[PDB]
């Protein structure tokens, strides 16, 4: 009378299918999920400082919409654009509004220092009713309408070197009068031209008088442009009308700021990473919830799931039943 | 006396040669190919909807080129443009070209709503010898060329709100004459201006007086422009001279509409994957007839040849 | 008395470690460095044709300002932009000057024919103290300043048919005069125009009047712009004043050639991989030396290492 000795390995009830490369299905005794597909639904206030816009769009918060004004000077990591944001000040239109808002934001600041312009022979601080700021007329509070002054606009023709060891950014605008007596009535000459340049590029715009739909009241425009000045560079403003003129400059800086449009709510918590739905954990290496994402994240792909082996091929017991 | 049992394998006298890690050719009994090569030449009919732009341009069936006129109101799944293909109609640059036709061929109609602009003071429906309609001179039929009433031009101001749940895209332009006196025999003033505009964004165009190269007659030239009009917003335009007006929107959708470069005939067939080059089978997750495709294609790749090995190490006797 | 029989295997008493599947590090008795990590420092001027520019940037060679004569009719591989390049002729803009740059570093010639214009009515060969050729005034030498002759500067209409089988690249340019005493001063009427075009394109310019900041004297400045005309088509220029005159076209190839900012010397030697921090050896798959590559070079990864394992696991004793 011998002895038997069997060699064998466990088995679970309940196994789990996964791929491999010959099988699409093939059942093992655990695994692990790689796709991070749901979020809290909620964007976490740390570690990044995140920036809620409420009503506010970037670019109003830069030019200064009364309405904006609480942003003065705000600084983020994150952005956030919501859908209910609008406009309340003198209808306008940026050419290439997609690369300032891309700049700003990757900036991080709104941080502004007023220079002192000279603007020999015009009026300043022009306002209007669709820009209210308390109960009168007003302005975006970092420009500055320029008309004439007793019967004459002048050739302007100012400078402002940049002495500093950081780039400036200048924010600066046309007026689109809606008729020519609106035209000679602020400017006195029939044509305007603002002309704005540095050593190395320069920018010239003439203004074009006529009718846009109709925006609270108005159915002129301003157009806004913007320049870079660098350390040791000079920049010129030359205008004989329609100048909407910076009050100073913006300080630009780089790092890891940047925006997004998220209508989720803003949360205590911590998370690294942020999507449009809301923050979502980091511990996967693969998230299905969005291709938009800030921070240490997920790669977006479009697998819902995939599933790691972690353990052995699970093969039960055959049973007659 | 015992017995012997051997086991063995198979061979085949002529083998197959793959790739592997450490060898970059091993024979193998069987393998199958991973990349497409080969085309019938020929653009298959079915299942997209295919539209043979002939001798026409998606830009020139936009503006209503008059050699082009079968193609109004058209759909596409594939426009399809023939290296032959020519203008006939007034002599035209679009700034951004590549963008529009872009915009046309993705939104895969040319379906076009007529809008009652009111242009008050002003000669409508002119015409040049440059884009002859039957015995006389005409114009592209989607565009309305706009000159002076008898002395005058007056200031041109007009509104159009979209109170629709679609887009509306409105093709317009600008005409710049040959001489000044071109320009004040057509608009009066001797400088024109357009401006269009939305709520949020406008385009300003000044006219540039000057020749271009001779073309049909001319050595003047129109520019063309487009406006997307949103749900809700509303078109402005306003001008005093030089304006090219639309006499309507196109309605636009989004799908999977495109569009192809191509000298390749269209067959009665039926083929998910079209090139340049023809249809090509999509049964191989790989293809090397052409970086071009349209529908449910393999992958381009470089390489001419990929053997996924479908059997054992060959070891003939 | 029987006998032992010990199958084995080598070990050595340094190994290397690698990374795997299953491990971050395992030893193995030999592996092999598969990342570039260092460069020599200096360019080698084998086997592909450097040119370097020493205080000149390419778009100042083909200008033409004077320091920069010495490219005349250069040819290159690869054109090697220094840090301490200076222009030293007439302040300029280039509006899209990075395409600029790009079409003619990609094109490898700065080969350069003479066309007989005709600007019937106008001086031509002005200069500049801005611009200095040996001790007196001058200008970019492929470039032809026009002002007024006597009192008058008429309309300049001209054309250039290209009848050659070849793309002709013309640079030309517009004034933009500091005063209007100086735009009158130079071409009697008070606002100028230039109008660049061929069958199919054009260009409109208006100058604009004003001081930019001062550069060697001057606050005027010249904008540059470029038209190409193929093979069939013609050039037309038309302008009555502000016009800054093509000489001739740039004979445009395509090839393998571009441009690279590098500060490193070039030195007698043979690389077929150069990068801006010196020429690298290709014979690695991949290298985290610099993104900015030229010619046949290993793949750029953030990898500073990459052990491939050439042997099998080290259990040492
Ligand atoms: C160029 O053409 C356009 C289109 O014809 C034209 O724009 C239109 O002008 C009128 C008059 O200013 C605008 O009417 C306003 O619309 C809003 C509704 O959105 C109303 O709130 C306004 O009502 C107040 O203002 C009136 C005074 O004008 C009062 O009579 C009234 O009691 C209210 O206080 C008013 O109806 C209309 O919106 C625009 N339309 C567009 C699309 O812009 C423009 O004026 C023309 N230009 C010239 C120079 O003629
Ligand atoms: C500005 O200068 C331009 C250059 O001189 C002037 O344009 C020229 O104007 C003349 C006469 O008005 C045109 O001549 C006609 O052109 C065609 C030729 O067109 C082409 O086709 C034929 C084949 O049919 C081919 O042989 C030619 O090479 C052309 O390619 C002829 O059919 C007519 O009989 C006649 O010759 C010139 O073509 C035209 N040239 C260009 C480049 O535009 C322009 O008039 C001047 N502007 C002003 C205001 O004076
Ligand atoms: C078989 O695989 C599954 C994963 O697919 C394992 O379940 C997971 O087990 C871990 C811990 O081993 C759980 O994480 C813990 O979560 C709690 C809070 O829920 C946290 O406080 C702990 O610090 C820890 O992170 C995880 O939730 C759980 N996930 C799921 C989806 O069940 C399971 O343990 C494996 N079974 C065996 C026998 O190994
Ligand atoms: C518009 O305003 C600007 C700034 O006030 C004027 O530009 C300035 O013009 C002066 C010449 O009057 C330049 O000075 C020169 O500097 C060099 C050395 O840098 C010196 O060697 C010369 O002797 C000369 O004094 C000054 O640099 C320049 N400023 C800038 C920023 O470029 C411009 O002339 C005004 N124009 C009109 C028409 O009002
Ligand atoms: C996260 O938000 C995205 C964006 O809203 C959701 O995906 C979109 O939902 C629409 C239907 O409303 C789908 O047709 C599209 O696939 C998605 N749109 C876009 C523009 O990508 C997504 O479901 C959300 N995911 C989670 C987990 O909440
Ligand atoms: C090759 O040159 C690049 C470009 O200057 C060097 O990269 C810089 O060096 C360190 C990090 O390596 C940083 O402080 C700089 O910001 C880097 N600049 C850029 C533009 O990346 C690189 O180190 C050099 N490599 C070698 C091997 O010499
Ligand atoms: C913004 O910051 C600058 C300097 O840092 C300061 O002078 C200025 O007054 C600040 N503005 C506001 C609104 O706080
Ligand atoms: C080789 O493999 C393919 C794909 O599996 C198959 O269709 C074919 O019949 C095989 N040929 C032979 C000779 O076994
Ligand atoms: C397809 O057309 C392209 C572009 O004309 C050509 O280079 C390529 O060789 C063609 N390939 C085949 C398989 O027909
Ligand atoms: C490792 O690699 C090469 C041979 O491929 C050789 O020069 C070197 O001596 C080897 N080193 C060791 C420790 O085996
Ligand atoms: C430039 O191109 C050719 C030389 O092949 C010739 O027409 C011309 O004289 C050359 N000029 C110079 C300066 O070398």
């Amino acid at each position: 009378p011998g002895a038997t000795l069997c060699l064998g390995h466990h088995a679970v009830p309940n196994g789990t299918l996964v791929k491999t490369i010959t099988d699409d299905q093939i059942e093992v005794t655990n695994a692990t999920e790689l796709v991070q597909s749901s979020s809290t639904g909620k964007i976490c206030n740390n570690p990044h400082r995140i920036l809620d816009g409420i009503d506010c769009t970037l670019i109003d918060a830069l030019l200064g919409d009364p309405h904006c004004d609480v942003f003065q000077n705000e600084t983020w990591d994150l952005f956030v654009e919501r859908s209910k944001a609008f406009s309340n000040c003198y209808p306008y239109d940026v050419p290439d509004y997609a690369s300032l808002r891309s700049l700003v934001a990757s900036s991080g600041t709104l941080e502004f220092i007023t220079e002192g312009f000279t603007w020999t022979g015009v009026t300043q601080n022009g306002g209007s009713n669709a820009c209210k700021r308390g109960p009168g007329s007003g302005f975006f509070s970092r420009l500055n309408w320029l008309t004439k002054s007793g019967s004459t606009y002048p050739v302007l023709n100012v400078t402002m070197p940049n002495n500093d060891n950081f780039d400036k950014l200048y924010i600066w605008g046309v007026h689109h009068p809606s008729t020519n007596q609106d035209q000679t009535s602020l400017y006195v000459q029939a044509s305007g031209r603002v002309t704005v340049s540095t050593r190395r590029s320069q920018q010239t715009i003439i203004p074009n008088i006529g009718s846009r739909p109709w925006v609270r009241g108005l159915s002129s425009r301003i157009s806004i442009y913007w320049t870079i000045v660098k350390p040791g560079d000079v920049l010129v403003i030359n205008s004989n009308g329609n100048l909407i003129a910076p009050r100073g400059y913006f300080k630009m800086r780089t790092g890891k700021s940047s925006i997004m449009r998220s209508d989720a709510p803003i949360d205590t918590c911590i998370s690294e990473c942020i999507t449009p739905n809301g923050s979502i954990p980091n511990d996967k290496p693969f998230q299905n919830v969005n291709k938009i994402t800030y921070g240490a994240c997920p790669k977006y792909v479009k697998q819902n799931t995939l599933k790691l082996a972690t353990g052995m091929r699970n093969v039960p017991e055959k049973q007659t039943r």
